């Protein structure tokens, strides 16, 4: 029945075609030796930056069912990239060219009940659209949604908490009816506050009168007393229930996922729940490396998981609106988003960027994100551009960013709009950070105190930060990879410890957003800005972060202990503990105190209170690092081997259990060992893939920006010790799934993914 259900997955059976081909839009169009497959789906990940631009087309044919005889048939789609063009049965019915908003077709008028219909997709991405990698293809959910005649439209509901105190909490909730009968109508609104168990805890009555073609809205609120906060520690999430009657009869369900926090800001900080909040925040851009664009729920828990053991509170969406997907993890796992709408505005960073919609679709898109996404509690602001050139246009520039922030306070007055301002003194200067209600600054440290003097009334924080490089478990010593020492990148780029240092010193700034937390792919054809490499492991630029951000004892030692004997090997030690001390083969090197062992590094040098660090004469064996309190009690501690050759290959699943629904990963790291055991830290070998039983090979990687392997053939080389294997169950499978990794002259290694549901 319509009445109870909100939006079903229209996603499997379809075809696809990559390339221009004449009147594939067409009813009677033969599809027949078009590739099968279930979206979401990116087909730039496949082929040989990477080439991301063409035709791609979409048909899926299906019989118009019985049930949604005279209903009103609408198909959402979350995401597709880009230049889209929907046709249902020839006509022409959608036209999107922004990749990162969703829109909505209505099918109702042209659906053939009991016959077969076609909807068509036509996507023609442009070269030279973006500065990342974007995928391409219909990469987000498609939804079907069958509704009667009074219901909810796309983004009906809007919920917000006015009050939040520990003993009372006031949510007050918007509903927009829709009345598609030939009839005025009263109608009856019930909405159910569901908790975590799964028990309605409170009901709110309300009622709209709307007449008939039209669409009405109206407001009530209710009571939670002893609310479940909403906060990082404990990201509580309720579910709101909203039915729609007409008299007795029940003609639209409707759900909605929120969080009750209140959040609040200063030109001093940010508070969250009444308690200073700080960012110790990450950019990421959309894709998930070898799973490309396409959504998939396991790669994005993952990545903010890893995230999370960072001591990451915060995500920037750079530059773009992400999935819903993505967004209702960020609630689940309590995390603050920063919600991003574009990266350029009138004015052209790339020939076929956003520039050439902005006039048309600008307020369209804003005011489509901000209804997608005011009920999350995880985005607490609105970023209206990225590094926009309209910085630089002294007397208008400002216009524009007036007219995105007042869309931003019109649609959603909850939030505080920003913008992310690379150029200084610029924006400051020419009125347009005074149009936002917090400015970001991106990569300017050394100009924190003087914007504080010349515009002491703008709240700030470093929207991003750091663009410092390397490469997972390459050192240089004393190129086509760059140094894990942490030191290089582009003109404008800055290690760690430069932020930290000014972060300390300018405590009014909220905090950071560092460019990246994860690489991401590009246009070497991927990035080294990431802290944590493109498959999801961690470089020593991680620890450097968690030593920073997270209070549980850690100590980390890098480099690697393969050398040359007569080498000296500059060792750095990240910790949180109050010392550390290093011991080569049992012998003592001296100990260390954080804040007062400085170590020195080249930017001209800085001397960072950040890293620990000793000159060690290479003697291989065993170099092991103990780090203590002030006290004088071990808290942690790491030992380094010198490995042997390379003879056995070990495979650690990150989850021995998955779901089986066609889309949950199990992702296997894969290490070139020694005989002993020991991780060979440069291995570059083949290693091969094979998957049986309950599931499917999906992908490999291994961190290496500068290579050509393909992401989804089985079969991957090491990149400093260690690869990535993913594998997929298969929907309704239940069982075993079995791997086999080989690799020529190491000892093969087995491992079982247990596949339940
Ligand atoms: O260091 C490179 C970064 C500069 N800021 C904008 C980002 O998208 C990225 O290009």
């Amino acid at each position: 029945m319509a009445s109870v259900t909100d939006g079903i997955s229209f996603n499997e059976n379809w075809r696809f075609f990559k390339g221009e081909i004449k009147g594939a839009e067409a009813i009677s169009f033969d599809d027949d030796s078009w590739r099968k497959l279930n979206l979401p789906h990116d087909w730039a990940i496949e082929g040989p930056g990477l080439p991301f631009h063409g035709t791609g087309w979409y048909r899926k044919t299906f019989i118009g069912d019985a049930q949604w005889k005279d209903k009103i048939v609408r198909i959402g789609f979350d995401g597709a990239m880009s230049e889209a063009k929907v046709w249902i049965n020839g006509v022409k019915v959608g036209e999107h060219p922004y990749g990162y908003t969703g829109f909505e077709i209505d099918i109702t008028k042209y659906l053939k009940i009991g016959e077969e219909n076609v909807l068509a997709v036509q996507l023609t991405p442009r070269d030279l659209s973006s500065r990342w990698y974007p995928g391409a293809g219909i990469y987000r959910n498609v939804w079907l949604r069958v509704d009667n005649k009074v219901y909810i439209p796309e983004h009906g509901v809007y919920v917000t908490t006015p009050t939040v105190t520990k003993s009372k909490a006031v949510v007050q909730i918007e509903t927009t009816v829709k009345n598609a009968t030939f009839g005025n109508g009263k109608f009856n609104i019930r909405h159910s506050i569901i908790n975590a168990q799964g028990e309605t805890v409170a009901i709110l009555n309300d009622n709209v009168e709307v007449a008939a073609g039209e669409q009405g809205k109206t407001l009530a609120y209710i009571n939670m007393l002893n609310p479940n906060i909403w906060g990082q520690k404990n990201p509580y999430m309720y579910k709101l229930k909203t039915e729609i009657y007409d008299g007795k009869d029940l003609t639209d369900t409707y759900f909605t996922d929120f969080g009750i926090r209140k959040i609040c800001f200063t030109k001093d900080g940010f508070f969250l729940n009444g308690e200073k909040i700080r960012f110790n925040g990450v950019c990421l851009h959309h894709d998930n490396g070898p799973m490309g664009a396409a959504v998939n729920v396991r790669a994005d828990e993952r990545k903010l998981q890893i995230m999370k053991e960072m001591g990451v509170n915060a995500i920037r969406t750079s530059h773009n609106p992400p999935s819903p997907e993505f967004l209702d993890l960020c609630d689940r796992m309590g995390l603050v988003v920063l919600d991003e709408a574009f990266d350029e505005w009138t004015k052209a960073k790339v020939d076929n960027g956003y520039h050439l919609y902005f006039d048309e679709w600008s307020k369209k898109d804003l005011t489509s994100l901000i209804m997608r996404d005011r009920n999350h509690p995880s985005v607490i602001m609105w970023s209206i551009g990225n590094e926009i050139l309209e910085q630089s246009d002294k007397k208008k520039g400002f216009t524009v960013a007036k007219y995105l922030a007042d869309i931003c306070r019109e649609l959603d007055p909850t939030r505080p709009s920003t913008c992310g301002f690379n150029y200084y003194p610029a924006p400051f200067d020419n009125n347009m950070a005074q149009q936002v209600d917090i400015a970001g600054m991106n990569y300017k440290p050394g100009k924190y105190a003087e914007v504080q003097r010349l515009y002491p009334d703008l709240p700030l924080y470093g929207s991003e930060t750091s663009s410092c490089t390397s490469s997972r478990g390459v050192y240089h010593l004393p190129t086509n990879q760059v140094t894990s020492y942490d030191l290089i990148g582009p003109k404008w780029a800055y290690p760690p410890d430069i932020e930290f240092h000014f972060q300390e010193m300018n405590p009014r700034f909220m905090g950071e957003f560092i460019w990246t937390g994860f690489d991401y792919l590009g246009e070497s054809r991927s990035s080294y800005f990431g802290a944590v490499d493109l498959c999801g492991l961690p470089k020593d630029r991680f620890y450097l972060y968690q030593s920073q951000w997270t209070d549980k004892p850690m100590v980390h030692i890098l480099p690697h202990w393969n050398w040359k004997k007569g080498m000296n090997i500059p060792v750095y030690v990240y910790t949180n503990c109050y010392e550390a001390e290093l011991f080569l083969n049992g012998k003592s090197l001296g100990k260390r105190v954080k804040g007062r062992d400085l170590t020195e590094i080249m930017v001209n040098t800085f001397q960072s209170k950040y890293r620990l660090s000793w000159d060690v004469p290479f003697e291989p064996g065993e170099l092991t690092v103990k780090a203590y309190n002030n006290l004088g009690e071990l808290k942690a501690e790491k030992t380094i081997r010198t490995a042997g050759k390379p003879a056995q290959i070990k495979l650690i699943p990150d989850r021995k259990v998955i779901t089986a629904d066609g889309k949950d990963l199990s992702y296997i790291t894969v290490r070139i060992e020694d005989r002993d055991g020991n991780l060979c830290p440069e291995a570059d070998n083949l290693v091969e893939f094979s998957v049986e039983g309950a599931g499917h090979f999906r992908a490999v990687g291994n961190g290496n920006a500068a290579t050509t392997e393909s992401f989804i053939e089985p079969k991957r080389k090491a990149f400093s010790g260690m690869c990535m294997l993913i594998v997929q169950s298969d929907e309704n499978k239940q069982g075993k799934m079995n791997i086999t990794a080989t690799s020529k002259g190491l000892k093969t290694a087995k491992t079982t993914i247990n596949v339940e549901l």
